[PDB]
């Protein structure tokens, strides 16, 4: 019965922000590294959708490009969070302002998003809140997708359940959640991976939100991808972004469907 197995040596911290910070833990024997969340408590209309949301779907996930759970811990105020450690970071570092990153790499990337959210999909699951900070990266630069206090089931028992909660981050955001009452879970997903895909590709975020008040995405929707955001995107590439940034979430490209994208099954570039 090895002994001191259970306790972890709190190393580094690895980020700070609002939850409160994400620490680096070392356990005392093994020497095996997790990542631990610390935070307190958080609103109650909704408690089952809070930290114990983010516990409750963590609970079941399981693939190898979403962060894995190890468990939880509360100390009546202090509730520790037990997550995979990825000595590779946010996804958001690895791209050059105004510039983005090689094509290859890009491509990489979004492959590995793709099969994440086809995984979550796959089992009912929405994040509501992709972007580059919650993509993280391990030892081999596999992507990781984390933070799911955002996340919620849209469908259960094979029954699709529609949204009306606008969550995510207004740049990333799909324009028929500010435009629509209820609008489907799964559109709004592909919508962010496309945003991510614009950013790793130029360095820099399209709209500040996809409403027509906002100029870029006027210009977008008029296909003047000259000298603007896209200037800086391949036409392979941009070609996918033409069926992903669609406003008509049903008119929108589909998971399924993207994987036969000329750009996204072709090699190297
Ligand atoms: C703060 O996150 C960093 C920063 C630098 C490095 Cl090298 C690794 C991590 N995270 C992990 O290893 N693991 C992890 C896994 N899930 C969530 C989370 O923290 C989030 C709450 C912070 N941002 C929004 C990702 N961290």
């Amino acid at each position: 019965a090895v002994p001191f197995v259970e306790d972890w040596d709190l190393v580094q911290t690895l980020g700070e922000g609002a939850y409160g910070e994400v620490q680096l833990a070392v356990n005392r024997v093994t020497e095996e590294a997790v990542a631990v969340k610390i935070v307190d408590m958080k609103r109650a209309v909704d408690c089952p959708e809070n930290i114990k949301k983010e516990i409750c779907i963590n609970k079941m996930l399981n693939h190898e490009n979403v962060v894995k759970f190890y468990g939880h811990r509360r100390e009546g105020n202090i509730q520790y969070l037990f997550l995979e450690y990825c000595s590779g970071g946010e996804l958001f570092d690895r791209i050059e302002p105004d510039i983005g990153m090689p094509e290859p790499d890009a491509q990489r990337f979004f492959h590995q998003l793709m099969a994440g959210v086809v995984y979550l999909h796959g089992i009912g699951i929405t994040h509501r809140d992709i972007k580059p900070e919650n993509l993280l990266l391990d030892e081999r630069d596999n992507l990781k997708i984390s933070d799911f206090g955002l996340a919620t089931v849209f469908r259960y028992n094979n029954r699709e359940r529609l949204l009306n909660k606008m969550c995510g981050t207004l740049p990333y955001v799909a324009p028929e959640l500010l435009k629509r009452r209820e609008f489907h879970a799964e559109p709004v997903d592909v919508w962010s991976c496309g945003i991510v895909l614009t950013a790793m590709l130029a360095g820099e975020l399209p709209w500040d939100q996809p409403s027509d008040s906002c100029q870029e995405y006027s210009d977008w929707k008029e296909k003047k991808t000259y000298l603007n955001p896209w200037k800086k995107i391949d036409s392979a590439p941009l070609a996918l972004l033409h069926k992903i940034l669609v406003e008509n979430p049903s008119a929108r490209i589909t998971i399924p469907d993207i994987k036969k994208d000329r750009w996204y099954n072709k090699p190297l570039k």
